[PDB]
């Protein structure tokens, strides 16, 4: 109930929220059906439009006007945004040359530069270049401020998950808004775009910027705008708030535009109808900047121009129907469109089986435009699994397509020509970032970055301590003139042991054999040096990784590679090796095919054993440093140590072997040497975080050898590829992956073919940031470089996407 009998007189767009049933006057009352009777009359005036004309100058203040051209309007904070241009011979902000803003130039009584977030829905990254002719104001912000060529949204590339990720710095799996539509089985409640449940606070996890600000004493404008409030009124309201007394005035503001997304859905991303909505957004930016100029705030306020996601060409005829695959199509509920999420229609159906549903959806048609996954098998870069609202069965839909349950869902629910929601690496989904103000840099381009990083920067901009989030604080310091956050490297928690030769061959009973009984202080003093780390500077280029949790591990040196061997998990946590451009690939000699050798530095009780692999009919083994890349026949024996071995499904060894035998040398050839760090990942509860030992759900049969869910590699070289990876004097270049360690290759529909037709495509799909690997391993990489820590943080957040040029 609301007793809408009160008045909005003097309360228009009040900043505190009064509780029911007293009537509301804030920018959300419309959405609550709770505005006072006179809200429209007093608060949404429209008389005379939004611009001053020549004949309005000096007018007698008529309070019925939407905005004013009377002489007192500046001090009342309520002029039309073009007032000084029309009436006082001033120029529009867009017409002024830009001049570097070296220091904030603020009116007295401003404690900090205000932050305005100008967020635009569905603003595709390529609009910046492609619409540049019709967007002068946006183009000026972009060229004069700090801009990236694009910003990466989160998956799914829908509106609510992305706006709430911007506000919180959290992955949707952690913030809770995992789609525009959701079912929460614990609540037994459903969230939708239309309706009242979405207003219920229980959906919204983490701590958004306006709450962070408020709790730390920084006042916030109200971020959310009712759809019926026109853009011009939103701008005038922000500008009015900026004229409030010091003690009442917010320091942070948001404006939101439903465009260009609204029109993009109807006309496609580049429909000729898209020019007008872009002009219109630009005009709104012009109104804000002119308004700021009038208030002498245009060299005081930091302005962020940011989108939530892009827009792709999608039409009704590009829909895949689950009814063409499933016999039991009515026993499932599908969340449909540019992604799919499947659950059982009824929990009382014990004949529901996800395994049969996935098999029915797997590689069933030659050109199939979606791929099913159990959510824990999605590419880890998507971080889309750890939430009860994310259904176990997921469909990754090809760009330009939809999935639907049955044809009747499409024609009785072409309308649309654009949509979004696809994999967040897709070019058409990328969106925009521009920062302009005293705290941002001048005329600076920065590399693409992920929208999860911005919350930290928005906190930096307002002098706030960010709540715990998924950004990497410091990774975006290169965007800022000042206010940078100078992070320290985390402290190593576990220091390594450096074992020497401690065990005789006969102490081992591992069931392993090797044909290595083939025999000189020339070569024998030399091999001693190699086991003490004589070549360590070659294979460990950036310092050893730090272990950030309590564990027991050994550093093991070899001619061709160095490892950090976990006595707890019985395998390396990491194996580091450098492959120069000149390196040669050899094969495993016939006699050495099944050779496994005990490691005399490491006790039998802390070693794997070959018998377990013999007994386990499902599990084979691979090596972390590949025998193929050994520097010499004698060095090759090192690669067969039991301490270099890891458990691998035969199906996965097809992937791993091709990577090691073909791709590493290809990368070294292309990048002028590479340093590789590889190892196991255990993430059985799919939370993106390293498992403890008591979380492991699978072991090699009859043993304590834990089975990785994934294997990673980090491949580093010199950004300037004229320098070899092992003699690099400047910035680095990295690509990484986290491959799912799966007993089949069902994911790759082309896997019956030669590895050269499908393995690299798989790897590309499972590209990852070094940071993703850090979370999954509890390791910290790049501890010893000549680079600044902030630059290394940026490197650790890099994702090699394999998309073409934007
Ligand atoms: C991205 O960044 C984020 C943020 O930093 C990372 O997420 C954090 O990770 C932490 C480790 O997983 C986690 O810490 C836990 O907190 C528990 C208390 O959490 C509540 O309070 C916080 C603080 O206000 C709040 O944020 C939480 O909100 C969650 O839950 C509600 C809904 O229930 C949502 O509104 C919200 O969206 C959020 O949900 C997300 O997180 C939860 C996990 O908390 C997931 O289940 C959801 O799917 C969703 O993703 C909470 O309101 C605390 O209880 C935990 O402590 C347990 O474990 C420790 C081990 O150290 C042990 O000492 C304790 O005894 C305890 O164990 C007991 O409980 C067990 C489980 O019930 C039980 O099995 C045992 O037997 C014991 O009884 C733990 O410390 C932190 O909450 C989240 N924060 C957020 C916002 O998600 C995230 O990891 C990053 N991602 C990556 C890849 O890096
Ligand atoms: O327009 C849509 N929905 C309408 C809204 O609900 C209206 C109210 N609103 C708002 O006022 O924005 C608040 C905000 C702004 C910035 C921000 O970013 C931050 F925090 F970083 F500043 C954080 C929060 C949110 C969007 C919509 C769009 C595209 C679609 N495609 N398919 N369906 C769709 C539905
Ligand atoms: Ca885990
Ligand atoms: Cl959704
Ligand atoms: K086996
Ligand atoms: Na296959
Ligand atoms: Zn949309």
């Amino acid at each position: 109930w609301t007793a809408t009998s009160g008045s909005c007189k003097g309360r228009c767009f009040e900043l505190q929220e009064v509780g029911p049933p007293d009537c509301r006057c804030d920018n959300l009352c419309k959405s609550y059906s709770s505005c006072c009777h006179d809200f429209d009359e007093l608060c949404l005036k429209t008389a005379r439009g939004w611009e001053c004309t020549k004949d309005r100058c000096g007018e007698v203040r008529n309070e019925e006007n939407a905005c004013h051209c009377s002489e007192d309007c500046l001090s009342r904070g309520d002029c039309c945004t073009n007032y000084q241009v029309v009436c006082k011979g001033e120029s529009h902000w867009v017409d002024d040359d830009c001049e570097e803003i070296k220091v904030p130039e603020c009116p007295a009584g401003f404690v900090r530069p205000p932050l305005i977030i100008f967020s635009v829905d569905g603003f595709r990254a390529s609009y910046m270049k492609k619409g540049s002719k019709v967007m002068p104001n946006i183009e000026k912000l972009r060229s004069c401020g700090t801009h990236a060529p694009y910003m990466r949204p989160v998956y799914p590339t829908k509106t609510f998950p992305n706006l709430y990720t911007l506000a919180t710095g959290l992955y949707p799996e952690s913030h809770g808004i995992v789609g525009n539509s959701m079912y929460d089985p614990v609540f037994d409640a459903s969230f939708h775009l239309r309706g009242r449940e979405k207003f219920n606070h229980r959906w919204w996890g983490g701590q958004p910027l306006w709450i962070t600000a408020t709790k730390q004493g920084v006042r916030a404008g109200t971020f959310f705008w009712s759809v019926s409030i026109p853009h011009e009124r939103r701008i005038l309201t922000i500008l009015q708030w900026l004229s409030l007394p010091d003690n009442e005035r917010p320091s942070v503001y948001a404006f939101y535009s439903e465009q260009p997304d609204f029109s993009g859905h109807k006309y496609g991303p580049f429909g000729p109808e898209m020019t007008n909505p872009l002009r219109e957004i630009d005009k709104t930016v012009g109104q804000l900047m002119d308004g700021l100029k009038q208030l002498r705030l245009h060299r005081c306020v930091n302005v962020i121009f940011v989108g939530d996601h892009g827009m792709e060409d999608v039409t009704c005829d590009r829909t895949e129907f689950l009814s063409n695959y499933l016999t039991n199509v009515d026993d499932i509920t599908l969340v449909p469109g540019t992604l799919g999420r499947i659950r059982a229609k009824s929990i009382n159906n014990s004949k529901y089986d996800p395994k049969t549903i996935i098999a029915a959806l797997t590689c069933k048609k030659p050109d199939q435009h979606f791929k099913p996954y159990m959510k824990q098998h999605l590419p880890k870069r998507l971080h889309y699994a750890n939430n009860r609202r994310i259904e176990d069965i997921h469909l990754l839909v090809d760009r330009r397509w939809h999935v639907a349950r049955k044809p009747l869902d499409v024609y009785k629910k072409c309308f649309f020509q654009g949509d979004h929601g696809f994999d967040n690496k897709v070019n058409s989904m990328q969106t925009v970032f521009v920062g302009y103000g005293p705290t941002f840099k001048y005329r600076t381009k920065v590399p693409p970055f992920e929208n999860i990083e911005l919350y930290n920067v928005m906190c930096d901009l307002l002098g706030l301590k960010p709540a715990p989030n998924n950004g990497t604080h410091g990774s975006l310091n290169h965007l800022l003139r000042t206010n940078t956050f100078r992070p320290t490297m985390p402290d190593e928690v576990s220091r390594p042991n450096y074992p020497g030769i401690m065990y005789l061959q006969s102490e081992f009973d591992l069931g392993c054999t090797c044909d290595d009984k083939v025999e000189n202080k020339l070569e024998e003093l030399n091999k001693r040096l190699h086991t003490k780390g004589s070549t360590k500077e070659r294979h460990l280029l950036y310092g050893r990784p730090a272990v950030l949790y309590r564990t027991s591990y050994d550093i093991l040196y070899h001619t061709d590679f160095e490892s950090g061997y976990s006595e707890i998990f019985l395998m390396p946590l990491w194996t580091s090796y450098t492959i120069s451009k000149q390196a040669e690939v050899s094969s495993i000699p016939e006699h050495l095919t099944n050779c496994v050798r005990p490691d005399v530095r490491v006790s039998p009780g802390f070693s794997q054993n070959c018998l377990a692999y013999k007994n386990d009919k499902q599990m084979s083994y691979g090596f972390l440093f590949p025998p193929y890349l050994s520097s010499s026949p004698e060095a090759k024996y090192d690669a067969f140590l039991v301490t270099n071995m890891v458990p691998m499904y035969p199906a996965f060894k097809r992937v791993w072997a091709y990577f090691q035998r073909v791709l590493v040398k290809k990368y070294a050839s292309e990048r002028n040497g590479v340093n590789v760090i590889s190892g196991p990942i255990f993430d059985y509860n799919y939370d993106g975080l390293r498992d403890t030992e008591d979380e492991i759900k699978q072991y090699v049969e009859g043993s304590s050898i834990p089975v990785p869910t994934h294997y990673y590699s980090i491949i580093t070289s010199c950004l300037d590829f004229t320098q070899p990876a092992d003699k690099c004097d400047g910035p680095l270049s990295v690509s990484s992956f986290i491959l799912p360690h799966r007993p089949d290759n069902d994911e790759s529909c082309n896997s019956s073919e030669d590895e050269s037709k499908w393995v690299e495509e798989l790897m590309k799909m499972h590209t990852a940031r070094v940071r993703d690997i850090e979370h999954l391993t509890g390791l910290d990489f790049y501890r010893k470089t000549s680079r600044s820590y902030s630059e290394i943080l940026t490197l650790k957040t890099y994702l090699h996407t394999y998309e073409s040029e934007i």
